[PDB]
């Protein structure tokens, strides 16, 4: 169980990653 | 904690879907 | 193994939550 855990936190960190660029790109195409 | 720890993955792993599919909307939308 | 874990899926909440309140603006403007 908790190797599959592992797993399952580290696919989330690189998907989390990512969605934060993608965010901070989308953020400045709309603007302010 | 295992237990524990499997349910607050499993919670953000529906939470990361979804973002991934409002970003991708976005995205959409904004071009580029 | 299990408290690096922890430690982990809490900052991962913390970047989750962000995230949706970034999302939720940029849904506001754009929609
Ligand atoms: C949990 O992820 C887990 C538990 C057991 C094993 N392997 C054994 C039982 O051979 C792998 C991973
Ligand atoms: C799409 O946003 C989406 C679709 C299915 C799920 N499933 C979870 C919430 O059980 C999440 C997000
Ligand atoms: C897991 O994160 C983990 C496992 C063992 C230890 N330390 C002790 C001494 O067993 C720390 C952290
Ligand atoms: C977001 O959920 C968030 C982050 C910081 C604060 N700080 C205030 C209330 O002290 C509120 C909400």
């Amino acid at each position: 169980r908790v190797a599959r855990l592992e797993k399952k936190v580290s696919a989330l960190e690189k998907k989390v990653a990512x969605l934060e660029k993608e965010v901070a790109r989308l953020k400045k195409l709309v603007g302010e």
